[PDB]
This record gives C-alpha cells, sequence and structure tokens, in this order.
C-alpha cells in the first residue's frame, strides 16, 4: 500500500510504501470490538496475541482505507507551545478535526508534542514507547500505547515514518 508522506507545513515530501498486511485488509469487525471492550473492561496465548495484532491491523486498515491516515516524515518540537502544534495542526488541514498522533519514541522533541496538545481538546498525543527503566540488555520493539479504542474515538491517525516502521516490526 502506499501513503503520502507530508512535513509539517502540510507539503508532501514523499511516498511512503507501507505493509498491506498492517494496513490494508479488510479490518475483523468482531476482533476489533472485542478488544475494545477487553480494554475498557499455550495455543490460546498464542491465538490470543494474533487476535490482538489482528484488532489493531484492523483498526489501522479502517484509518488507511477510509482516508484518514496522516504520516509525516517527523514530528519534535524544540520547546513545548500548544500554538506550535495547533499551526502543524492547521497546515495538516486538521485544525478542526478530532485527530490521534502516535509517537515512536520518548525523547524530549516529541515529549514536547504530546505537552503541546495537552491544551488542544480533541487532539490527543500518545507516545507508543513505554520503558519505564532501561531494561536489561535488550529493550524489545513495542508499541504500547497504541490502543483500538483510541484510534475508533479520534476522526484522523497521523503517525511519523519511524512509528510506521515500528508498527511494522511489531505487527507485521
Amino acid at each position: 500500500a502506499q501513503v503520502d508522506l507530508l512535513n509539517v507545513k502540510g507539503e508532501k515530501v514523499g511516498t511512503l510504501e507501507i505493509s498491506d498486511f498492517v494496513f490494508n485488509i479488510d479490518p475483523n469487525y468482531d476482533v476489533m470490538w472485542r478488544y475494545v471492550d477487553m480494554q475498557l473492561s499455550d495455543w490460546s496465548k498464542k491465538l490470543n496475541k494474533k487476535m490482538k495484532k489482528l484488532a489493531l491491523r484492523s483498526a489501522l486498515s479502517v484509518k488507511y482505507r477510509e482516508n484518514k491516515l496522516l504520516v509525516l516524515d517527523d514530528l519534535k518540537l524544540e520547546r513545548p507551545k500548544t500554538k506550535s502544534l495547533k499551526e502543524i495542526l492547521q497546515n495538516l488541514q486538521l485544525s478542526d478535526k478530532k485527530t490521534l498522533i502516535v509517537l515512536p519514541w520518548k525523547e524530549e522533541g516529541y515529549m514536547n508534542v504530546k505537552l503541546s496538545g495537552r491544551n488542544l481538546p480533541d487532539v490527543k498525543v500518545i507516545i507508543a514507547d513505554n520503558p519505564n527503566n532501561s531494561k536489561n540488555g535488550e529493550k524489545a520493539v513495542r508499541i504500547d500505547g497504541l490502543n483500538v479504542f483510541d484510534m475508533l474515538k479520534y476522526d484522523y491517525l497521523v503517525l511519523t515514518r519511524d512509528m510506521v516502521s515500528k508498527i511494522e516490526e511489531v505487527l507485521g
């Protein structure tokens, strides 16, 4: 599948190739709603993991197929400032839209975007990187925080290129 890669000025900077397995499957609505319920209220464990990933892929596919997915080359702010994020959202023609922004790493530039979204109702920013401590030696690639409920609650989904890569590494 393909999606335009945009910058914070709202200009197209490339054409990103993304996995059809992750972003363009026929959404399994039953599995998707089942996981929304779970977040709100051996072979089995493996099957359950697969169902959970299918729920996420179904939701991402809904966003892609409904033309509600935007991917930016990157989205960082040198300093937190609500107006800065508001201006970027205006450039992306999302000023009046409910938007979920999902960032890849717990680093200053992304934390600043999350802080800048605090005072914008209708915008939720998730940093899908929750390692707590620096886990001994190895750190798995995880997209903890990305959830079906928010993807369906918010009209548009904004990801960065590296966030797409993380999603593909986990769900692909």
